């Protein structure tokens, strides 16, 4: 049960030569991530249901098609993909078999390791996937939030999208559901309102989220940034503004992110507003959560963002008003609207992070350490625990090499698992599906 | 001198360029009678997406017509700040607003402000027919070669959720198909296949929904326009308001609906069985979810009674399965083209469609007027619906309309009187459309009507 | 031999009784004009400017209305084969074809008391919406142009030149839809539109069906406008134009720069902000000192006000007119007024009254400098339209058969130097496109 | 004012750090000459008289977070409308940098570019055009290669704006060398085509090379400027990119053109391709072209006029019967899988591919003899004429023919000998040189 999808948004002007190169990766043992991260985009809109699909790459002299083996049918309406689900099909072969499949083949002098290099590949990917628009001016929030999450944490997150889209604003998020989605949902019905013409809807993910987790159908740009690492750096540089809700690990981890770059001294004149928000109800997981930063970071911390509990308008309103100030933050130091090329992220916030039990219990997670070195390695042990939850690697790997165990002392490992127990309580660890099961283990 | 709110909205999407003599014409009619009606129409469009109680609380408003020597611009005094986004009106509301402006004082206006002898009056369905297409091209709702995509959709008001939700499943498979929407410009079935799709039409990157919204005055001074909608129109009668849903479109589907959902398919019945019109394209067909079964039969049962088993070629009735109602109507899209292609008929206005002039006569819901309905199947098929159309119309004068909502208890409640077992095959659905709260939204509700 | 052509630029969307009312008005004696228009319009350039010779090679020539149930078509009976290209009648054409039905069918034909200088007004306001002329929020680009319908190659160079400049800072242009003078600045403004990129340009032919009907439209015309008097075509040039570049004419030219004048000496109009520029190629140093010569003396002296003349600086012209600009827009603003449309200018009534030749008419000419500047300017405005009528207005030329070239009566040495400059018109070879010799209309004095 | 800053518009808009980088070291190397006369050039389209009128001009990158400008010192003053850049000069200036600094320097340095396959030479070029975003995707073929001598009389040049102004009448864009006469008149003509028939989106594109611009400044009907390195690709590009040639009147180039062309045409690969080839003429012209008819046919085989077809004094015609082979190339494109804007399938032989360094040794190397393979014989029929051209305008060619001898050549007698007759012609026609000042030979 064959189809032959021409491309979409992506990989439309490709060499004869390119095209050589994308059916060589493709036959490569990427196959299957080049397999599966296809099949999730097919079905979004919530894998082991489809084990038929096999998706094939096709070489014409013009270009490439994609060939879809027994792919699920209700990507498909009368016949024809949907239009947005066969643009993220093809942006998935551009950042899967083109992209991951180039930075190792040779490439002369990609160090991967130089800082510099690994910031202007993240340049190069946004640049390939056309998101990098010129004379944009800025209005571009990154949203951060959980998951797993409350139909009121999602009716609030609707809202705060809403008015973010009344004020002509657009949403990046994670590509996935629960708080990535329900902003872009809110702010389209804004955006309508006030007849704003082109959205954009971004979803920024990665290979090992994108295979279970598929994007929610409102996504219209669907970047798959290689890892985590990068991920989070694109989030930061394209953004103009953040609003970080309820969430569970991940949301968390990147919240470390943002203050570990935010409190470096070279970034003290650089402008990303940033927005911890919640319903009246997660007042209580605000509350824990910023004595946790508090705690580990220093009052100083506070400096760099703001908790609005139940004001969606403000909320909104308040980015809308920090736009302006993006926009001249940006000629003053002859920046990139697009790309905060100035923003300093540290070596040691950009380097690739193993998710190991090993490397999880020799945390620098003490307080005789700079604040930097606490949140870059604090950053590292949540992303393990996003591992142990969502990741294949890390779902398995705790329950074969049992639970992450974590090193550093207590009140900081003691608040924590606080944290940690308090996500549970809340569900945003695993999805509603069946309970949780810790992969850690806190003293 | 008191504390105000005030604002001045400049034209957007009508009433743009406004030669000077004609920004007199709308000042004048402003200070007319016609001012309370300007000002509520343009209270229920600000009040779009929050029934008199919210009418009650925006006391305060008023709406003031400014000149300027290059056209107009709009005062709002005390306006629903709700309708505000960081003191700037909402660029939809804004357009609304200009429609209201277009179609009550300039439309409705020059209408309300023309010479009614009734010796000699101009009764011509050529004229209505002319007239509801210079409203549509005044509102910009006729695009030239603009292929068949629009479908016009029809339904109650007051639905039950389940509903609701079907028809927002409807609006998907009918969006995921690159179509666009016409309802009644109000609320239940008429946003919800707009709400659903809106959805289908971003999955296909389909750009430029047209969401347009027939509505009519006394309908729109009551109730908001729903949010969903793009395209606002203020047709001026019921009976025009009609013509004007059937020539735009390209397509009918009627959900579960109450009085004005079932008078328009007579009305749109009665056009179809016409035998003109027996080589005109136009699909018909009544969906709704599976708990719909038993409301359309009995529907059925009432357009046979009085229509006859040959109604039957008209429609199709299809129950829970929004995803072929979508298909079909996609699959007859190019029919549709093609049947004005041969006839060189136009694609945004059925100019060959005939509808007949006492489905075009506007019917005043007089108690005289109601009992002398002639609903006797001697009669043609056509005069037993044009008149049926007439009578469903009234009972909706008394639920919703002003006249005749308190007309009624001065002058008596309604009396439809004709043959006993039509009488009596309606009110199994009146009393049945009762029992759906299709009548009104309910809270409460009182009957308006009364048949022997 | 007949082709059928679809509309394209106006009459797109029509109701079947408009479609029915342009039917009857087409079997009308309107027809011989709407065809008329029609030929002309679908001859355009094609390489031949010859004065009703070249149309009269199309004798067989017919259109007829068709209609359809969507709207109305075209038929060409015998269309002049050089309006097709492998068939398909060029696009230009067709939008200008199309708009001789509009504004000889639709406009012409439905012709509201008309001597009330405000329906007159909004009449012109009501035309150019039609046509899809006033555009709503468009900062001012529009700089109407007048010149000679003949004129030597050297004022031909000079006014592209112009014309490039002004479209090299993304200005349109606006003429009267005829050669020379009508032609070129449009046809340089474009190649300036190319070089910074400025993508929708617009160039405005604005004619009467008098004109038209012998006239064709230069082919750079891509909105074409046919006001129905030359007093409503001058009614219109005025209102749109947010400044006006007068370069050298003949008699047409000249009956502008009265009309103009007239309205901006005109107290009420003192504040409003319309730039007046004449421009000529270094040898019209001579043809403008006559003109100022002329105009100082015969209006008011305190007329110089309102006009700069600049020659042989193609570049300043444009420069200022592109300063002038942001001028109009604040006063537009400051008056509440439109970009499109300047309503506020008070144009006389006696400057709005058609004016039909004749000859008693002529005589009634109070051509006198006791009365006031805005008087002398009106009667003195007809004056030349005589000369335009008689010149090659078809009812004109007719009259000076019968009753021979018009007694222009007025008095003072104003009559002498009307004939001065009236002599240069012809001595310079403006008053008729080279092919025969000129047979004055006019007897002055 | 005589420092400007001109930003980017066409090209260059969006560059990584690492890019901006790279291109001011190739700024500041021995490539400035070129890139600064390339600069001059373009800023002087409104000779290399007037390259010595400008010696205090000077053209310097400037670095920004964001990405690059353009520092002009002493440009020509006809450049700027009330000081700001003509938009269409500050466009082919960025491609200026685009293909001189970019492309140019890129592949010089490199090597995994082998540059001596002929796979590789053709997917550059596919590349570059991509680049200057001049591979339109999805675009119905409508490009007609117009070629023809730069040195042309009044006739001709009006005649091709005549046969120019019936393509655009016929709504059909048009690529030439960006250069005048021939090069131009085409354009002159099909812009006022496209005016009649309310054709916007015109296209106008000029394929040039570095040694040719730098002393040719481009005309300036040219929109679409694209500098490719040598003559050898920069023809390649021409042949591939085109659905449609038609050859004027000209002298060598238009002469080393149809060769190129003839001998991609009568390779046995490529007898299934769909390019007409129409050489037109305005009546005057009847006798250049006899000459050169009799001359091919010898020279390469009466098998020859199966390719080309001539035209004289009919413009209307010639564009005719161009419009409706648009349609054929179109199935002709659809069938073999090809790209409407590139036409991979074509099989140019590396003989035509490889650059030929126009040396006197080389030039005796020359097979110039009629028992080769007319495939043979084209590619250094050819070679020829790319050393008679160097000997008129190009630097490494003007030089070695200056003292250190003109060019010679020689090979069997008649073809000498018909050769000869031809040459001769073209200086009798002036084109050869575009002054008046009589015309020295470097053959
Ligand atoms: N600074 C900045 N400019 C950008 C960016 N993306 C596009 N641009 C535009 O590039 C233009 C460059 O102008 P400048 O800021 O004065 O130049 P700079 O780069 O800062 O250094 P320079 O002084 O030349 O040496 C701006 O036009 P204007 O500001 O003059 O006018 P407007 O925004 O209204 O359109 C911007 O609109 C960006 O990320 N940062
Ligand atoms: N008659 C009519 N035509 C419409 C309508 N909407 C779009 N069109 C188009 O306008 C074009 C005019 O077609 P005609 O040549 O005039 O049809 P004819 O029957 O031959 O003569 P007639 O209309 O009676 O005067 C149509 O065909 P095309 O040129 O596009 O090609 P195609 O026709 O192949 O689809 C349609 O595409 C409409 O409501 N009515
Ligand atoms: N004068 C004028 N204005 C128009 C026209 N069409 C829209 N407008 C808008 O009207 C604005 C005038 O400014 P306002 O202070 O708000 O006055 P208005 O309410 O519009 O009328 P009012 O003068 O008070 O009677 C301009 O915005 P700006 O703030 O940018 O002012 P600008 O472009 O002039 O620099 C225009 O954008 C028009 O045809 N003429
Ligand atoms: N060959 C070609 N196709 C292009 C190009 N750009 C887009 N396309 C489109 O890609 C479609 C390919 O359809 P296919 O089913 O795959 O059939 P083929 O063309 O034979 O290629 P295939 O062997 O399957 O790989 C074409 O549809 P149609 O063939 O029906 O043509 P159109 O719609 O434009 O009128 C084109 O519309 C291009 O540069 N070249
Ligand atoms: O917070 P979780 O839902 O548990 O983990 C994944 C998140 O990590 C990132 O910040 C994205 O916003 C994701 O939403
Ligand atoms: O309650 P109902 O009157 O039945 O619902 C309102 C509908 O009746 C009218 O015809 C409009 O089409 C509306 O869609
Ligand atoms: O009659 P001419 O003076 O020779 O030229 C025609 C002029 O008359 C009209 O007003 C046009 O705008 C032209 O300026
Ligand atoms: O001026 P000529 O030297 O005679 O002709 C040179 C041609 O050869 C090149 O392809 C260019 O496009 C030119 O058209």
């Amino acid at each position: 049960m064959i189809t032959h999808i021409s491309p979409l948004g992506s990989m439309d002007m490709l060499s004869q030569l390119e095209v050589d190169m994308l059916k060589r990766t493709a036959s490569s043992d990427l196959y299957q991530l080049f397999r599966n991260c296809s099949l999730a985009v097919l079905n979004s809109g919530s894998l082991s249901r489809f084990e038929n699909f096999d998706i094939n790459v096709l070489r014409r002299e013009r270009g490439v098609k994609l060939e879809l083996i027994n792919p699920p049918e209700e990507a498909f309406v009368d016949g024809r993909i949907i239009r947005a689900l066969q643009a993220n099909l093809f942006a998935v072969l551009r950042d899967i078999l083109f992209v991951y499949g180039q930075i190792h083949n040779r490439f002369p002098n990609l160090n991967l390791d130089n800082s510099v290099h690994i910031t202007n590949l993240v340049f190069s990917i946004l640049r390939n996937a056309r998101a990098l628009h010129v004379g944009e001016a800025p209005n571009m929030v990154v949203c951060w939030g959980g998951h797993s999450i409350n139909e009121n944490e999602y009716l609030y997150a609707r809202r705060v999208g809403n008015q973010l889209g009344l004020r002509e604003l657009n949403i990046c998020t994670g590509c996935g559901p629960g708080a990535m989605e329900a902003p872009m949902k809110g702010a389209a019905v804004g955006h309508a309102q006030q007849r704003y013409k082109d959205s954009r809807f971004i979803g920024m993910t990665e290979p090992s989220i994108i295979a279970a987790e598929p994007p929610n159908p409102l996504v219209n740009e669907l970047i798959i940034m290689p890892d985590i690492e990068k991920r989070l750096e694109a989030f930061v540089r394209i953004a103009h503004g953040i609003i970080i809700f309820p969430g569970g690990v991940g949301t968390a981890e990147a919240l470390l992110y943002l203050l570990g770059i935010l409190m470096n001294p070279a970034n003290k004149d650089q402008v990303l507003p940033l927005i911890l928000t919640g319903p009246k109800e997660s007042a209580d997981y605000f509350r824990v959560l910023d004595e946790f930063v508090v705690h580990t970071l220093g009052e100083n911390a506070r400096r760099h963002y703001r908790i609005i509990i139940d004001d969606a308008a403000e909320v909104a309103r308040q980015m809308k008003k920090s736009m302006p100030l993006v926009k001249e933050n940006r000629r003053d130091t002859g920046d990139a609207y697009s790309f905060n090329w100035s923003m300093r992220i540290a070596p040691d916030l950009q380097m690739p992070f193993e998710p190991s039990h090993e490397n999880m219990a020799n945390l620098k997670l003490y307080p005789d350490q700079p604040v930097e070195v606490l949140a870059a390695d604090l950053r590292r042990a949540f992303s393990g625990i996003v591992a142990g939850n969502v990741k294949e690697v890390g779902i398995r790997a705790i329950e074969e090499f049992g639970p992450y165990k974590i090193n550093g002392d207590k009140e900081i490992m003691r608040r924590m698992d606080d944290l940690l127990q308090g996500f549970v309580a809340q569900h945003r660890m695993k999805l509603p599906g069946s309970a949780y099961i810790p992969c850690y283990e806190i003293c």
